């Protein structure tokens, strides 16, 4: 019947149609000839159209579409672009835009929380020292002694001619990755490059598996400066297992706060190259991805030998048995330490509730199935059985090239 | 133009150039990706698909441009021009069936694609004969637990008449009986087909694992009911290597996964009945068939027998019970000497397949959402492998249910 993507839930046998994808102004990587959905990373005229669109979104969100204030804001922006080549967001537009960006993020399973986001305006920042202060305040507010709070700090937008504000680190908290003379890596292999960049920039390196990286912070047209986080601001959780007593002896830990700092926040044509945001972890991110990926800490075989599993054959499911206990330990230790965490079952359930909310609110919800489905116990969570439509809406969080 | 495909565990990059041979559109557009949807929403044509297929065949035997190649193009051309259609030689059919398997983006088992026994059943005139061919298929494929991939191909669709159809989705399925109080005894996926068998005069049982009769339809006739000789249906009792109470659950599954509702398309010809079988990957039985909420849904029961904390999600009881169920399946098949493959071995061999196919064809169509197993996804190498999905012909396709 209806000329929109038909979406089915296979568990519940229920059908919806996604009408929201109609508002997509940007094309993704797919064509009728081939699907590329599994790939991880696939001007006044243009600015004004993008800005007009966002102001329309904004005034709709406050139910004043067509109003006098709506049309004056429209003229205010058009004139401003016509004199400076760019424009500025009012504070409340920025708060709306940052929330809409999160709400729009197809790969985030935690979007039920999208309306609860503290937005810190840091668009007055003028130095790297000042960026450090804002970041520290963010970590403090967001960490909140374990009772984690979603937040984003927004630094000054891209300016014509001028250089960008950039945070070189991919997250505000990351473990060092030290390449060894025998080819291997101590710490996190995901962070080898940034570790080497820190060292070249004056950092004295440690030699632990869990050394916290300093921040490399870049103000416009200046070389990045190096800032060490004071340890007390970085909440870490030592990992133990509820029944396997030896697990604590492994000496594994993880940081409380997932704080992504390398993404670009795009709102109404304006690009915020530095706008770090944080939430809380889903257990599988730490337990399965960071600790068990072969190209990460890769501790699966280690745990399995302690569990006395037959690691000589795939068919013992030793990988699965070990991964479950690691995830259980992440969950148990965070709960024990009273630090906010969510398991992949609770997260996915809450995401289905989000899909139902957005279905009523907006006629659909952009979602990237491969990313939404958790990396262990896939078909055990309800999102596995949920068809999803993927597309790009704006405001948006976007990937950006590394500054170097 | 050509997609840059990356493996994120190894850092390596390939470029898929095979996708340029796709002549059939998928469900995605630049505006939106629909890759997670399970099902889809004359003479000039047939002749071009026929030429293209004949070209693939003679290219496969390294005989392109030869005399036999040329004469075979003229036969097909002459037959279509006169009759609106044509027929495949048995050799072409064998090649076509193998290519369809090779091209199936959702199949993790494709390392095996060149080892496929093809039965020509195109001389079938009745439901009775379909039943004979099917019994032979199962006997061959089962082979006392040493499973061998097979396909049996029934007469192609024809302009005038109805299709040969097997109404069952697989040759071997368990009944699903809808109880008065809404709930279902047996396999809920098969409530509809189980009802159809009953209406057509089948005496139903009341078990959780009652093997269904086959509903076979010869063109433009009512389907007929045939009961599979119980000795033809190898089943495996499920037990656990260390949990002795597990066998007490009376769990079982059949040996032979034999899909019978899909359409085989070769060179423009369509074969509406063409059941095929290989062997199970353990997670199909353990995770999806037994643990899915809309199937046998045994997770909570098993979790209670392990004395797990069902009260909360954060105890990962579901994850724990699922692993022991998959282990039970592997153990039980290995103990009954019935071919099976775990999802780790399967995915490892699919990576080998991708590498072979990269050298052979310049790519490999793959549906990531289907290739990554339903438990322990990122613990397998395919998870970290970018994949390109597209449609090549010959191909297996879905088709409407004949009722
Ligand atoms: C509040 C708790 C939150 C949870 C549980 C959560 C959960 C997740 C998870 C599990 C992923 C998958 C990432 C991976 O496996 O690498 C993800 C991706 C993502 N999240 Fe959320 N998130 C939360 C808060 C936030 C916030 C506050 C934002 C932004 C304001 C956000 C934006 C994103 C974006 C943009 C992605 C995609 C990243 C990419 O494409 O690389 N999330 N989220
Ligand atoms: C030899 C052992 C084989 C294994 C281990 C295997 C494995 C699998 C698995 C695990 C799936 C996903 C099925 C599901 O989740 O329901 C699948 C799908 C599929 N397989 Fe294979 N397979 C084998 C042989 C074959 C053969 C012989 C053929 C055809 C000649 C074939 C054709 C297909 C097709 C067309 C699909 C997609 C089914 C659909 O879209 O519903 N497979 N396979
Ligand atoms: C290897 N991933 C490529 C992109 C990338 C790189 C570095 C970090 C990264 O994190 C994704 C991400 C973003 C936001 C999150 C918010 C909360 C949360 N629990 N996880 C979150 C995870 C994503
Ligand atoms: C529910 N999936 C869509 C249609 C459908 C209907 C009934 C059965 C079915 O099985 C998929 C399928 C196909 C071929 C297979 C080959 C081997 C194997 N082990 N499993 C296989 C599984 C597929
Ligand atoms: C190749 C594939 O896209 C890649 O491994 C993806 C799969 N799904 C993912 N899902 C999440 N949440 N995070 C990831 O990093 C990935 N990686
Ligand atoms: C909605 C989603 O596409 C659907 O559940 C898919 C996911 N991946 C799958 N993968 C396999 N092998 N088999 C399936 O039936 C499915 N189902
Ligand atoms: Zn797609």
């Amino acid at each position: 019947g209806p000329k929109f993507p038909r979406v089915k839930n296979w568990e519940l046998g229920s059908i919806t149609y996604d009408t929201l994808c109609a508002q997509s102004q940007q094309d993704g990587p797919c064509t009728p000839r081939r699907c590329l959905g599994s790939l991880v990373l696939p001007p006044a005229e243009q600015l004004l159209s993008q800005a007009r669109d966002f102001i329309n979104q904004y005034y709709s969100s406050i139910k004043r579409s067509g109003s006098q204030a709506h049309e004056e804001r429209l003229q205010e922006v058009e004139a401003e672009v016509a004199s400076t080549g760019t424009y500025h967001l009012r504070e409340s537009e920025l708060v709306f835009g940052a929330k809409q960006a999160w709400r729009n993020a197809p790969r985030c399973v935690g979007r039920i929380q999208w309306g609860k986001l503290q937005v810190f305006d840091a668009r007055d920042c003028s130095s790297a020292q000042e960026m450090f202060t804002y970041i520290c305040n963010h970590i403090k507010y967001a960490t909140n002694r374990g009772n984690l709070r979603s937040a984003i700090t927004v630094f000054p937008q891209r300016a014509p001619g001028r250089g960008d504000f950039r945070i070189w680190n991919s997250q505000l908290v990351r473990y060092a990755g030290y390449r060894q003379q025998d080819g291997s890596v101590r710490g996190d292999p995901a962070n080898v490059e940034i570790t080497e960049l820190c060292i070249q920039h004056g950092w004295t390196p440690g030699n632990g598996r869990f050394d916290v990286l300093p921040l490399l912070l870049q103000a416009p047209d200046e070389a990045p400066e190096l800032f060490v986080l004071p340890p007390e601001l970085v909440l870490e959780v030592p990992l133990e297992h509820p029944t396997l007593e030896w697990f604590a002896a492994l000496g594994l830990r993880w940081y409380a706060l997932p704080a992504v700092s390398n993404m670009l926040l795009e709102i109404g044509g304006l690009e915020f190259s530095a706008a770090p945001f944080s939430g809380w972890y889903m257990s599988t991110e730490i337990g399965t991805r960071n600790l068990c990926d072969p190209h990460r800490y890769n501790i699966l075989e280690d745990v399995a030998v302690c569990m006395d599993l037959d690691t000589r054959t795939t068919s013992s499911l030793w990988k699965d048995k070990a991964a479950v206990e690691i995830n259980l330990a992440v969950l148990h230790s965070f709960q024990l330490a009273k630090v906010t965490i969510v398991d992949h079952h609770a997260a996915t359930v809450s995401f289905m509730k989000h899909l139902d909310n957005e279905q009523k609110a907006r006629g659909g919800c952009p979602a990237d199935w491969a990313w939404i489905v958790p990396p262990i116990s896939g078909s055990l969570t309800p999102v596995f059985h949920q068809e999803m439509v993927n597309y790009i809406l704006s405001p948006a969080f976007r990937y950006q090239p590394d500054p170097w």
